[PDB]
């Protein structure tokens, strides 16, 4: 109650850095868009702006942004990987003949090009401080860093008009909450290849894409009641997206806290925003989201997310046979331990909130 509210104060942006931030950041985008347009394998390419900045969920900082370079491959072939539900082989039925690894268009291939041409041009913008971060972890992005503080990730994406691959067929169960009307016009919108690719043993499928409805999860995130006029009038302001920016908040904090020894490195905000679509899906109606009831609302995201770790179960929202909490990404000891801290966190009413 009382106690969540002063959290989510603290947790709010200010219009001053929020006005500073997306001045920097959209001309550093329009402008590497601009010249990646000159090359011939990137001509048609353009912006989508995703995550959780555009969603109105980023916490305490505008510091971290996302944006999609989007290209239509028209005829696209897509080839499920190792039945990993999520993973694809792209092939054709002329463009982008330079990146074909035999009949199949390499992921690693146009990445590195893509990235090439990024840090080649960000070292001609002289108007501004952008630098390249070093490639880290198993992002599909490429990561700026704009005046030394703000983070813009990056990715290339192939856009496909086809219906959806068949592993998304059970996914987006918002029939109860959205609507099957929203369903169906959804699923008619394209989806997205990114170059992340599939593990492979000690290694990955360099040649793989994966599935991104980034865009799908910004439409749910600000269009996101039963009503229409969800959250457009003080009688019917939910709470959803405040449960959604404690609940990334109690990851962050939980991972600064342990960082000395770092047991919590696999898990992102990526994993609480999946958890907290499907308590969506389980909570359909605005009733079950007051604002009177911020703190049960919470409990039913913490408790949920409780049982995914405890389960080893958490579904892509999108593609319901990816299990991102499989002992294949996240060993059972790293949920053991995260169940602990939230556990602990719950039972004294969140310790890691007090300052
Ligand atoms: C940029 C952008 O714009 N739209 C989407 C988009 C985008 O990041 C993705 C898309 N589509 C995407 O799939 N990102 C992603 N995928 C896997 C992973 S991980 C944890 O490696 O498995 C990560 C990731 C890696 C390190 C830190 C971190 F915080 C996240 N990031
Ligand atoms: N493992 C993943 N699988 C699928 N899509 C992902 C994955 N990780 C990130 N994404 C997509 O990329 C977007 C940007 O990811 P990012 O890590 O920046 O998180 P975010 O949602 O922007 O939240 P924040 O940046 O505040 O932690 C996500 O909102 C989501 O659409
Ligand atoms: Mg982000
Ligand atoms: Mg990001
Ligand atoms: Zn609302």
């Amino acid at each position: 109650a009382s106690k969540l509210r002063a959290v989510l104060e603290k947790l709010k942006l200010s219009r001053d850095d929020i006005s500073t931030a997306a001045g920097m950041v959209k001309g550093v985008v329009d402008h590497l868009l601009l010249r990646l347009k000159c090359d011939s394998a990137f001509r048609g390419v353009g912006l989508l702006n995703t995550g959780s900045y555009y969603e109105h969920v980023k916490i305490s900082a505008p510091n971290e942004f996302d944006v999609m370079f989007k290209l239509e491959v028209p005829r696209i072939q897509l080839e499920e990987y190792s039945n990993t539900r999520a993973y694809y082989f792209v092939k054709f039925k002329n463009p982008l003949s330079q990146f074909l690894e035999g009949e199949i268009l390499s992921a690693s291939k146009m990445l590195s090009k893509f990235r090439k041409i990024i840090k080649e041009e960000i070292n001609d913008i002289k108007d501004t401080d952008v630098i390249m971060k070093r490639k880290r972890g198993g992002s599909p992005a490429v990561t700026l860093l704009i005046s030394e503080k703000i983070s813009v990730d990056i990715t290339l994406a192939l856009e496909s008009k086809s219906s959806w691959p068949a592993s998304t067929q059970e996914g987006l169960r918002i029939q109860n909450w959205l609507s099957a009307k929203v369903r169906k016009q959804l699923r008619l919108k394209p989806f997205y290849l990114v170059p992340k690719h599939a593990k492979e043993g000690n290694g990955f499928q360099e040649e793989t894409w994966r599935l991104s409805f980034s865009h799908i999860e910004k439409e749910i995130l600000n269009n996101h009641g039963k009503s229409k006029t969800c959250c457009e009038n003080k009688e019917e302001k939910c709470c959803r997206k405040d449960c959604l920016k404690l609940m990334k908040y109690l990851l962050e904090q939980l991972k600064e806290r342990f960082k000395d020894k770092k047991h919590l490195d696999k898990f992102s905000s990526y994993h609480v925003k999946t958890a907290f679509f499907h308590v969506c899906t389980q909570n359909p109606q605005d009733s079950q989201w007051d604002r009177k009831d911020l703190g049960l609302c919470f409990d039913n995201c913490v408790t949920y997310f409780l049982q995914c770790l405890r389960t080893e179960k958490l579904e892509n929202y999108f593609i319901p046979e990816f299990n991102l909490f499989s002992s294949n990404l996240i060993d059972k000891r790293s949920k053991e331990f995260l169940t602990k801290q939230i556990e602990y966190e719950r039972n004294n009413e969140f310790p890691v909130f007090d300052e």
